[PDB]
């Protein structure tokens, strides 16, 4: 009775174990899925009052199913809410009411094989020569998926890029950086690597992974769920501050996994139980981190026992050098605008500028 959807690179495995431990003191069965696209789907199946109970997305996706009726307001008591961090509940307020569970913070870190490169660049710009050397032995520098805004965002922010200007607690539909003079420098330098030969436009996710976990690229770009597959394969792995750019630090865009209440679900107070007294504690966290690692968690006594760990305070620096995603209901145009500004400016359809100034055109109307 209790239906879960959740992205397929995610801990689905150790989620459905505190499934278990909820069917045992509850009797009600929780079937968590991970269908593609469901982000997408969510909208679709919701707006006819279908889908999951619950859903789990970065809070950027949010605002926006939030002002179209598809979310539950949330109910936490204060006690609640003080067991977890104040700016993870600020990532799922949206309009000034909650409207999901926030789990865990994300960021992209740069992750090096310490066989092949014990001391990894502290820069983008040293990147080709580095490419040069491994290429001669058959390998690459750097792998990562480019089909996604995801993983380029933080070089296109580097040198200044944004999405939308934000102004007082509040965000700038009319104003988006993402044609401005650092934005072009940032998707050049990509689009110039490719060219180059460092690096191929059609690498994705699952390319990008098997490169780096079979040892046949130096680096990758990647975030904590990643970890558990590098673990599995003997690649001894570093995760550190990602390169800079222009002499200033990688800015990746902050996504605090999130579990929002379908408003058509008939088992709210299911989820609500199943969320606070089961998922969010130290028990239910780690069943799903064991599975793959969440990042920095929501819930602040399970956060001080991982913040020991290298991988994630090495996370949380790439986290604050980068900036929370807006929620706002743009955020899917936004990320639509760039996904084709990269992918075009990659291919050579477009050239960087005229790129980016559709992005912007598309980004902000
Ligand atoms: O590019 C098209 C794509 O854009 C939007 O997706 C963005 C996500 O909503 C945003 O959260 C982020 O997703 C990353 C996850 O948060 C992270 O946990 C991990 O799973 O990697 C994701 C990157 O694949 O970035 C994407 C931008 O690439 C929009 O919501 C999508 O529906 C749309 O298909």
């Amino acid at each position: 009775k209790l239906v879960i959807w959740i992205n397929g690179d995610k801990g689905y495995n150790g989620l459905a174990e505190v499934g278990k431990k909820f069917e045992k003191d509850t009797g009600i069965k929780v079937t968590v899925e991970h269908p593609d696209k469901l982000e997408e789907k969510f909208p679709q199946v919701a707006a006819t009052g279908d889908g999951p109970d619950i859903i789990f997305w970065a809070h950027d996706r949010f605002g926006g199913y939030a002002q179209s009726g598809l979310l539950a307001e949330i109910t936490p008591d204060k006690a609640f809410q003080d067991k977890l961090y104040p700016f993870t509940w600020d990532a799922v307020r949206y309009n000034g009411k909650l409207i999901a569970y926030p789990i865990a913070v994300e960021a992209l870190s740069l992750i090096y094989n310490k066989d092949l490169l014990p001391n990894p660049p502290k820069t983008w710009e040293e990147i080709p020569a580095l490419d040069k050397e491994l290429k001669a032995k058959g390998k690459s520098a750097l792998m990562f998926n480019l089909q996604e805004p995801y993983f380029t965002w933080p070089l296109i922010a580097a040198d200044g890029g944004y999405a939308f200007k934000y102004e007082n607690g509040k965000y700038d539909i009319k104003d988006v950086g993402v044609d401005n003079a650092g934005a072009k420098a940032g998707l050049t330098f990509l689009v110039d690597l490719i060219k180059n030969k460092h690096m191929n436009a059609d690498t994705d996710y699952s390319i990008a992974e098997a490169a780096f976990n079979k040892g046949e690229t130096a680096m990758t770009i990647n975030g904590p769920w990643a970890w558990s597959n590098i673990d599995t394969s003997k690649v001894n792995y570093g995760v550190t501050v990602l390169p800079t750019f222009k002499g200033q630090p990688s800015k990746p865009f902050v996504g605090v996994l999130s579990a929002g209440i379908n408003a058509a679900s008939p088992n709210k107070e299911l989820a609500k139980e199943f969320l606070e007294n089961y998922l969010l504690t130290d028990e239910g966290l780690e069943a799903v981190n064991k599975d793959k690692p969440l990042g920095a968690v929501a819930l602040k006594s399970y956060e001080e026992e991982l913040a020991k760990d290298p991988r994630i305070a090495a996370t949380m620096e790439n986290a604050q050098k980068g900036e929370i995603m807006p929620n706002i209901p743009q955020m899917s145009a936004f990320w639509y605008a760039v996904r084709t500004a990269v992918i075009n400016a990659a291919s050579g359809r477009q050239t960087v500028d005229e790129a980016l100034k559709d992005a912007q055109t598309n980004s902000s109307s």
